[PDB]
């Protein structure tokens, strides 16, 4: 089997991407944030604290004839950005663009943190990292990809995020018309539960490529590209007026600037992120200071190849016996 769904930016900055997901019987369609940096499929629901729901579409397990409460199971997640959510668990039918999983754990939110409530466009998350990170207790649950894997034509999923435009998540197949050239595959470590790989280096604009190992994760659930301080300082040094702002919380630059591109290495291959992809607009409404799309990972503890990097490539999340990541220009 295969599945194919369109993923859409939630706003004009591509802060996140939403993909419609069918849950239950009859189908309840929620727009979820497909996240390769986490492993919980959780949704806003009829059980979420009323004051914490503001515009989101909710999953009502009592209206699904296939929903079964998973006895004694609870979940609780805390994300890298400070957000959190928790609740109980049901098993139900979940479909993504024609691909169906029966008995998928659907984590129903009883509580969500302010940033989830404030984002009316995201009805929940669909985790695509390794099931070892799933927070369901006392019995850990599998991701949608893990549950579907055996049935897929090929044990893979691909991320093709668009820049200011719709894109696609495919399950079970590689669309050879969605990229140019060839896909370069690279080793993945699953030790931390992430799609963790090692970039071979970088270049800023038309500059000399620096060969240096950058260990990081391919994370569709993180907006920006988080890299070592030395790398990020080298990038922003090429932008007149750019500086690290402690008050804003990162590198900012004059909105009138034209940004240089950023290239990252995947083995001997190179992915070029166009400069416009690194512009995240005014730091505050009407400001002429803009927020950078490339930021230091010094405070995080891990480098993150978020949507800024991933949307410049056709990305293969290969769930073969030994998982690997594939990247191609597009
Ligand atoms: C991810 C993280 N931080 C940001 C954005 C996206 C977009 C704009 C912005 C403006 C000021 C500070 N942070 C951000």
């Amino acid at each position: 089997s295969t599945g194919s769904a369109t993923t859409t930016p939630i706003d004009s900055l591509d802060d996140a991407y939403i993909t419609p997901v069918q849950i239950g019987t009859p189908a309840q369609t929620l727009n979820l944030d497909f996240d390769t940096g986490s492993s919980d499929l959780w949704v806003f629901s009829s059980e979420t604290t009323a004051s914490e729901v503001d515009g989101q579409t909710i999953y009502t397990p009592s209206k699904s004839t296939t929903a079964k409460l998973l006895s004694g199971a609870t979940w609780s997640i805390s994300y890298g950005d400070g957000s959190s959510s928790s609740g109980d668990v049901y098993t139900d039918t979940v479909s993504v663009g024609g691909l169906t999983v029966t008995g998928q754990a659907v984590e129903s939110a009883k509580k969500v943190s302010s940033s989830f409530t404030e984002d009316s466009t995201i009805d929940g998350l669909l985790g695509l990292a390794f099931s070892t990170l799933n927070t369901v207790s006392p019995t850990q649950q599998k991701t949608f990809f893990d549950n579907a894997k055996a049935s897929l034509d090929s044990p893979v999923f691909t991320a093709d995020l668009g820049y200011h435009a719709p894109g696609t998540y495919n399950f079970g197949f590689i669309d050879t018309t969605a990229y140019t050239g060839s896909i370069t595959y690279t080793a993945v470590s699953t030790k931390q539960g992430f799609w963790e790989w090692t970039s071979t280096g970088y270049a800023v604009g038309s500059g000399t490529f620096k060969s240096t190992s950058i260990d990081g994760i391919a994370d569709t659930g993180t907006t920006l590209l988080y890299l070592p301080a030395t790398v990020v300082s080298a990038y922003w040094a090429q932008v007149s007026g750019a500086k690290s702002s402690s008050s804003v919380g990162g590198y900012v630059f004059p909105c009138s600037a034209t940004l240089p591109s950023f290239t990252f290495g995947v083995g001997s291959a190179r992915i070029v992120i166009p400069g416009d992809y690194i512009d995240f607009g005014p730091i505050s409404t009407g400001s002429s200071s803009c927020f950078g799309g490339i930021q230091s990972s010094a405070g995080i503890g891990i480098n993150i190849f978020g949507d800024v990097a991933l949307k410049a490539a056709f990305v293969v999340f290969n769930g073969a016996t030994t998982p690997t990541l594939g990247f191609a220009s597009k």
